[PDB]
């Protein structure tokens, strides 16, 4: 019942953990990324790179050091697309090959309200009103900013630009979906334009776990 597989597709294999396991290292060439972070940072990012690892042995791809670019994005193997994730209590990575899928983004929270001041800060206006009228039960407001996180990361591989906040319109279904409408410039990198995404949610085990994949178009 882990919660990434339960929201993308089969062929974008996954790991998750709930703990930091003991006695994890990171690969030497993954040293340095971490070498001035503080303890939980460490924790998070190597046990979130042994989950993505196992994923990437389900596409035959050995131990690799999984680094990062100056805006923090990470680097694959040549043909794989991924995104990883964490939060207290959750250790999140997915990967699929390039001849599969253009794109793919995650994002993990706690299910809860958000912290104080925060909705104010990610929703537009619209997005808040149409919060208040979703169903009873759920934390719609924790589950809007995780699905803005997921819109980011699904993004950056495809533009190399910032997405903020306000730059797209989320509207969350309760059925397990979500749009993500692009209200900026969405000249993607491969020539096509990027207009909105589609995404899946899932609420279980105290957490919030969103996913988008940005599928090839046909040929
Ligand atoms: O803030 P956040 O980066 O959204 O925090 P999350 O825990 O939701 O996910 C963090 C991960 O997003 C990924 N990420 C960071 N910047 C990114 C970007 N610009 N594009 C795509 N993914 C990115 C990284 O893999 C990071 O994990 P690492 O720093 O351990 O490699
Ligand atoms: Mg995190
Ligand atoms: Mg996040």
């Amino acid at each position: 019942d882990q919660l990434i597989a339960s929201v993308v597709p089969e062929l974008l294999p996954s790991a998750e953990l709930y703990e930091d396991p003991p006695g994890l290292e990171p690969l030497p060439e993954e040293e340095p990324l971490i070498a001035k972070s503080v303890a939980k940072r460490r924790n998070e990012f190597i046990t979130v790179r042994y989950c993505a690892r196992q994923a990437l042995s389900v596409l035959g791809i050995p131990e690799v050091p999984i680094l990062k670019g100056d805006k923090g994005q990470p680097l694959w193997p040549d043909g794989i697309v991924g995104s990883m994730t964490h939060t207290e209590g959750f250790r999140g990575a997915v990967v699929g090959r390039t001849g599969e899928v253009r794109s793919v983004g995650i994002d993990a929270e706690p299910h809860d309200v958000l912290p104080n001041g925060v909705l104010k800060s990610i929703a537009l206006p619209v997005e808040r009103d149409e919060l208040d009228a979703l169903p009873a039960g759920t934390h719609w407001d924790r589950l809007l900013f995780c699905a803005k996180e997921t819109t980011y990361k699904a993004w950056f591989p495809l533009t190399a630009r910032w997405l903020g906040f306000e730059d797209a319109h989320i509207t969350i279904d309760p059925d397990g979906t979500f749009t993500s409408r692009i209200l900026v410039d969405g000249r993607a990198n491969d020539g096509t334009v990027l207009s909105a995404f589609d995404g899946r949610w899932i609420i279980d085990k105290g957490l919030i776990l969103t996913a988008i994949v940005v599928p090839k178009l046909a040929a």
